[PDB]
């Protein structure tokens, strides 16, 4: 997908998408290129948004944005929910959520669901800073069958993150005032697909809201997550406690806190029109 | 700048910017091309995006995208302001900011600064529903030397606008409650710029905010907003009165409303650290 010197992010109709239009990166030179056996991966340095991650073309990671979809996709539910103790990563090979997750101290055991192991050497060689946390004595690391796993394992969970009725499973797997955070498409491009998500999960769980953020190098540059909870008197959208200044500052947070928690969930009108 | 059935909205450091990047428009044919004495001006009906406006290389208008900026831009003060009645537009050739301007009943006289007259034309024959209002009997439109306008019209205006010291024109141009609004930049790209265009006004308004918004068409998708007030006891982040469901359907709104008002000035961290 390389050409002169640019790499180009066309939508997959190249013969869930984002037909007519493409965003591209300037590049200095590539710095790896394999087939694993599920994905084409690539990495290479860019000319001014450092080294980036692309999976089957489609760009996962930048040096430049390290930290701004990882800060919201993690941090929403961990907050929200009042002591979660035991948490599920299913991907995150690139290792940005699984960093995010480790800065909240409640955490006893965090399992992760990752099949290409060579997303994570790719991830642990080019991208420090994203891949800190693969090392921690907290990480159960797992490249099993991820759907016999959350078959087997009911009522583990406090909160499962996803980058993305595999929702029922997800709904049983989490324990009892459980939250769920999951990659939500765009706004911009994949609307009557994300009513269809919403729906579907307010047939399985008691509360589901639907947040987003601005985000660079995603397709048209907002990423929506979807987030449902168990408990019907849980409000996700108001974080259990509220960070001071000096709280965030400790936990070099770039991106996230409890006031933008809370507004990412106030949506534009044809957004909100669209969930009703 | 048109290549393979692709337009490249490419950084004008092609032999303020954004170098190392670009965003592209597949095209189904050109509509319009020529040279004012001012810009290169081209519109071309895209595959996806409608009928997209192009000047100097830089997208500027697009059917799909018709109203976001444009809700936020002109709303922003516009409600904000308790009774505003005489408002200026500096730029707005395309038409949209024109058209949210007039749904304020309110207004009595909108007067808009556009030098390039081909750009209204063209906005005329091939994007309407962005450019309705300029038959409206409450437009005077100018063609002149802008900056000479704003020295001898001191105290006329409740609301300015700009599609982009100066700024101590601007502040001399409006009445005593009077509220700027300003075309406001990327914080993913000129957060630098960002911060010295909000120092400076620091120093000539009692009151000074940057709020933001998601455009999906904007250079890595999120526009900025300068939004400055001469009454320092003006909070133009809670709007004057507040929108009901029924007055914002009324109003055929699709981005904003009196939540999503608030919610913009709500900032990021890396954002709100560098405006301190």
């Amino acid at each position: 997908k390389l050409h002169k010197g640019w790499f180009t992010e066309f939508s997959p109709d190249d013969l869930g998408a984002w037909p007519g239009q493409a965003f591209s990166l300037q590049v200095k030179k590539v710095l790896f290129h394999e087939k694993s056996k599920y994905q084409d991966v690539l990495v290479f340095e860019s000319t001014t948004y450092g080294n980036v991650l692309v999976l089957d073309g489609i760009v996962q990671a930048t040096e430049r944005d390290e930290f701004s979809y990882q800060e919201m996709l993690a941090h929403l539910p961990m907050f929200a929910h009042p002591d979660p103790k035991r948490v599920l990563i299913i991907g995150g090979g690139d290792g940005g959520i699984l960093r995010e997750v480790l800065k909240h101290e409640s955490v006893e055991k965090v399992t992760m669901c990752e099949i290409d192991e060579m997303v994570i050497d790719v991830a642990k060689k080019f991208l420090p800073g994203m891949s800190c946390g693969f090392s921690h004595p907290k990480l159960d690391l797992f490249c099993g069958d991820g759907f016999e796993f959350l078959k087997n394992h009911k009522n583990e969970f406090d909160v499962i993150i996803t980058d993305s009725s595999y929702y029922e499973l997800l709904r049983d797997a989490l324990k009892e005032d459980g939250i769920l955070s999951s990659q939500g498409e765009s706004v911009w491009l994949h609307l009557p697909l994300i009513a269809h998500l919403v729906a579907f999960n307010r047939k399985i769980f008691p509360a589901v809201t639907y947040a987003q953020s601005i985000v660079s190098t995603y397709p048209s540059g907002s990423m929506g997550y979807l987030i449902c909870a168990k408990n019907a008197n849980r409000d996700v959208t108001t974080p259990a406690r509220t960070l001071t200044a000096e709280q965030i500052k400790a936990l070099n947070l770039r991106f996230y806190n409890s006031e933008v928690h809370k507004a990412a969930f106030v949506l534009p009108q044809f957004v909100k029109n669209a969930l009703e």
